[PDB]
């Protein structure tokens, strides 16, 4: 459809965890998500011939 | 259904009756009726664990 596209990628997780006998909510980590827009451009060219008889 | 419940008791009959012929309208006894409400309560405890691991 030519409508501006979106990728998405998954950051790689990082950050430390919990140790022991610690609580999961003691240490969240963030599931990040990164994007990008790319968007169309238009371009063209033309050529103007000379009268027909040359 | 565990509802606030109540128990009755029967008193003991202490009137002096008819003597004669006298008839039982001269003295009437009084059934006499006593009564308690027992109201439930809820109570509890518990326990938490550690990781499954440990």
């Amino acid at each position: 459809s030519q409508q501006p596209f979106r990728p998405r990628i998954k950051a790689q997780l990082s950050g430390s965890g919990v140790s022991g006998n610690t609580d999961f909510e003691a240490n969240y980590d963030n599931l990040e998500i990164l994007s990008q827009t790319i968007y169309p451009d238009a371009f063209g060219n033309s050529l103007r011939s000379k009268i027909k008889a040359y």
